[PDB]
């Protein structure tokens, strides 16, 4: 799974260089999929896919999707380390 980290009161920003088209890419988080927000920052490149929560605490923590059409992948996220 394609890990990101980070800290209780910053930002959290997921970058992907998957094998994957520009798709359209989705998002997912918790099972849900995420939609571009004033909080959550969407950017489409295909083999770059950012998803950006602005205060990552405790809700913002956990496994995201970074559905490709051809090579979906898992995100790791923690955030951590006080």
């Amino acid at each position: 799974m394609t890990r990101v980290r980070s800290t209780p009161g910053g930002d959290l920003e997921l970058v992907v260089h998957l094998s994957g088209p520009g798709g359209p890419v989705r998002w997912y988080k918790d099972g849900e999929r995420l939609a571009s927000q004033g909080r959550v920052q969407l950017e489409q490149a295909g083999a770059r896919q950012v998803l950006r929560v602005q205060g990552a605490r405790s809700g913002d923590a956990g496994e995201y999707l970074c559905d490709a059409p051809q090579d979906s992948r898992i995100f790791l996220v923690s955030v951590e380390e006080p």
